[PDB]
């Protein structure tokens, strides 16, 4: 079996990406974040606290002919910004793109927090991350991407996320037409539950080109890129007034800047992230300071490939007995 699923922008910065799923008999659609760095697929339900609901769409297991209350399961999970949710499980019939899986675990929310109250477009989310990170208790479940991987053609997953524009995710197959030139695929560590990699260096615009290791995730549910703070400050120096802001939370820059590009090493292999994929425009309304793509890692404790690195490479998520990623320029 394959399943392919368009993923399109939340808004006009790229914040997050949604893609349809359908859940239960008969099928509610909710639109969700498809998140390589977690493994709970969470939604918003008829159980969500009242007030913490504004304007998404629930899933209603009373409403699904195939629920099934999975007696005694409990989920609470917190993310790398600070937002969490947590509540109880059902099982359901799921399907993304035309493949469907039977019985996987549905979180339904009781509570989420704010940042997740305040977004209406995100419904919920499915991770893609290793189901040794999955949160349900007292019994761990499957990701919809481990409970499908034996029915797909091939044991891999695929994201091309569109720049201020619509993507695709794909099970079980490679489009051969989707990305130019050849795919280069990197080892893969699983100890921490990720899809962690490690980049053979980086260049900022023109150039010359680094030769580093840096170690960090593929993690589609986070927006930026973020590195080492040393890689972070060479490519902010190349962007005339740009600075680190600890009242704003970040590097930022004029907004009247032409952004330089930024490369991360796969291999021998090379991924241009455009400049004007790092441009995260104002920090306020009307403000003339923009918010930077490309941010510091210090204190996050790993590194990231969010979606300003991914989004300029097709990535596949090949999760054969021994992982491993690859990624070919589009």
């Amino acid at each position: 079996s394959t399943g392919s699923a368009t993923t399109t922008p939340i808004d006009s910065l790229d914040d997050a990406y949604i893609t349809p799923v359908q859940i239960g008999t008969p099928a509610q659609t909710l639109n969700l974040d498809f998140d390589t760095g977690s493994s709970d697929l969470w939604v918003f339900s008829s159980e969500t606290t009242a007030s913490e609901v504004d304007g998404q769409t629930i899933y209603t297991p009373s409403k699904s002919t195939t629920a099934k209350l999975l007696s005694g399961a409990t989920w609470s999970i917190s993310y790398g910004d600070g937002s969490s949710s947590s509540g109880d499980v059902y099982t359901d019939t799921v399907s993304v793109g035309g493949l469907t899986v039977t019985g996987q675990a549905v979180e339904s929310a009781k509570k989420v927090s704010s940042s997740f109250t305040e977004d209406s477009t995100i419904d919920g989310l499915l991770g893609l991350a290793f189901s040794t990170l999955n949160t349900v208790s007292p019994t761990q479940q499957k990701t919809f991407f481990d409970n499908a991987k034996a029915s797909l053609d091939s044991p891999v997953f695929t994201a091309d996320l569109g720049y201020h524009a619509p993507g695709t995710y794909n099970f079980g197959f490679i489009d051969t037409t989707a990305y130019t030139g050849s795919i280069t695929y990197t080892a893969v560590s699983t100890k921490q539950g990720f899809w962690e990699w490690t980049s053979t260096g980086y260049a900022v615009g023109s150039g010359t080109f680094k030769s580093t290791s840096i170690d960090g995730i593929a993690d589609t549910g986070t927006t930026l890129l973020y590195l080492p703070a040393t890689v972070v400050s060479a490519y902010w120096a190349q962007v005339s007034g740009a600075k680190s802001s600890s009242s704003v939370g970040g590097y930022v820059f004029p907004c009247s800047a032409t952004l330089p590009s930024f490369t991360f090493g796969v291999g021998s292999a090379r991924i241009v992230i455009p400049g004007d994929y790092i441009d995260f425009g104002p920090i306020s309304t009307g403000s003339s300071s923009c918010f930077g793509g490309i941010q510091s890692s210090a204190g996050i404790g790993i590194n990231i490939f969010g979606d300003v690195a991914l989004k300029a490479a097709f990535v596949v998520f090949n999760g054969a007995t021994t992982p491993t990623l690859g990624f070919a320029s589009k």
